[PDB]
DNA sequence: CGGGTTTTTGTCTGGCTTCACACTTGATTTGCATCACTGTGTAAGACAGGCCAGATCCAG
């Protein structure tokens, strides 16, 4: 389950997908 | 009987290696079965039997 909604929202963010570095900081504010 | 606080890990995530993987055929190299033999078995003791010797007995 853990990895379904970080698929979502890669798909999310990614419709709007080589940067893995400046993606670190990203799913702090989301899971919480 | 189970709440805190680090260990112990598979991933998420997508993009870079170094090895993996279809075909030949003619050798070339290993692996394994087969066959007529080998050594270690290895010195004394028990018992019957013929043979004289000498003791055991016989009779004038």
């Amino acid at each position: 389950s853990y990895a379904f909604f970080v698929q979502t929202c890669r798909e999310e963010h990614k419709k709007k997908s080589v940067n893995f570095s400046e993606f670190s900081k990203k799913c702090s504010e989301r899971w919480k």
